[PDB]
């Protein structure tokens, strides 16, 4: 049994597809295989917001479900539908995909084509949350608007900023991939440090976009090391100051606000 | 002189804080006192791995260093820094804590606040092992990854599973939120009552909730409602799929061989 799709973000709609693949595999006493298409066609079209996560990160998540193989979009898009099936689906009796699934030359391949070739296909309906269909597009839009508190309902977890590291803040290099950017401003984040230690931080998003985080209650150099930041809440909009002391006041004020929010989170469990 | 912290696991970094406290006490000609906060703030967050040991077990270990008093997270979380000092640090002239120590509502209290109140604060630097700073978080992650062989370098001893109760002994660790080992099979040293020590093969599996079952080698009068302490020595193999009775004999075989090697290493 095979699942096919981009799966950018591995949101709850994606998880539904993957779980379905696993159930069928179990039912059929068969093995599972995930084909993840590198990029959606929009990635190569005007005004693309960007991926929610790198392909590498996506594959790490998909791999927890089943063996995962990346299909290079730029390549498979030139294959005839027959060519695609001949190269990737021999012996496969069941395919699980989402709605509007397309593949091959001029996107001429679809679920109907796969069925006519002996392959049975389950097209999973999108998950609906608050009257909206869960999609990578919708989540990217939420990121661009800074509505990070609303993301978990669709993504299944908090939106994350991840990269190499490049008051004493830390700049995050997210890599060369085309990724979606947060709305400029100040955010409260949960910092996942290398040791495995977790801290809270104040992250500034400014401008390409630059990601800087001030980690609360932590001291040390993290240069050359990876950091994973869960973006929890939008604190305030970007603000320009015509003075350094005014900036200082602003920072010290953000950290105080952060500590208060953290306290609220802690006391919310009771 | 008072040490303050959570001290979950009493690892080598904690031991450094406590040893320093005792030295300061000696030269100041003071008594020593350890305030151990029941739970860290993270304990209440959904992704908390769990404590390395119960508060009771922790207190028993801390008591080997000095008189130990538990601070109830619930009773101190809403106090102002001023309120905390008034209620817990009356007459205290010195405290020993880790760097970045925080207390009071909104974590507004810190070392600087204490100094302004006339209290001398000795901040203790994190201990570094390999290229990593020792912390309960680091050790908790090793446990989750089943990397039990690497734990002693940070904890100062093997990670332990403690509780009441092929055949096997099912260990009830209590009602506290404790960290769970990576599912699978482990080699453990079993500390039975009466100072007896045996080896065992422990299985960690589900039902959500994690169960701990140990096949104790060379011992038959199973300790029904008795207390057991297991040192987790080695990760043997991952969890697997009626040849269960086959997989077992293979595990025991591996255990016997590992045990023999230890002995041969006089």
């Amino acid at each position: 049994v095979v699942s096919i799709g981009v799966f950018d973000g591995v949101h709850i709609g994606h998880q539904k597809v993957l779980r379905t693949m696993k159930e069928i595999a179990f039912f059929r006493k068969d093995d599972s295989l995930i084909y993840t298409i590198s990029y959606p066609p929009e990635y190569f079209l005007p005004d693309f917001p960007g991926l929610l996560m790198t392909v590498e990160s996506r594959v790490e998540m998909l791999s927890r479900y089943a063996r995962t193989v990346v299909l290079d979009f730029f390549r498979i898009k030139d294959l005839t539908p027959e060519g695609f099936v001949e190269r990737y689906l021999s012996g496969v009796s069941a395919v699980v995909v989402g709605r509007d699934f397309r593949f091959g030359k001029n996107a001429s391949g679809n679920a109907s084509f796969l069925r006519k070739k002996g392959v049975e296909v389950y097209e999973i309906e999108d998950v609906v949350v608050q009257g909206k269909r869960v999609s990578s597009s919708l989540i990217r839009n939420l990121v661009q608007e800074g509505r990070v508190e609303e993301i978990p309902a669709y993504l299944g977890r908090y939106f994350e900023i991840e990269g190499i590291v490049h008051f004493p803040t830390a700049n995050i290099d997210r890599g060369n991939e085309k990724l979606v950017d947060l709305k400029r401003g100040v955010y409260l984040v949960r910092v996942h440090l290398p040791d495995g230690k977790k801290k809270f931080g104040v992250m500034n998003v400014g401008f390409n976009v630059k990601y800087e985080v001030y980690i609360l209650d932590f001291e040390g150099d993290l240069y050359g090391q990876r950091l994973k930041l869960e973006v929890l809440k939008f604190m305030r909009d970007e603000k320009k100051f015509d003075s350094i002391e005014e900036l200082k006041a602003a920072i010290d004020q953000d950290v105080k606000s952060a500590r208060n929010m953290i306290d609220d989170i802690i006391n919310s469990k009771f």
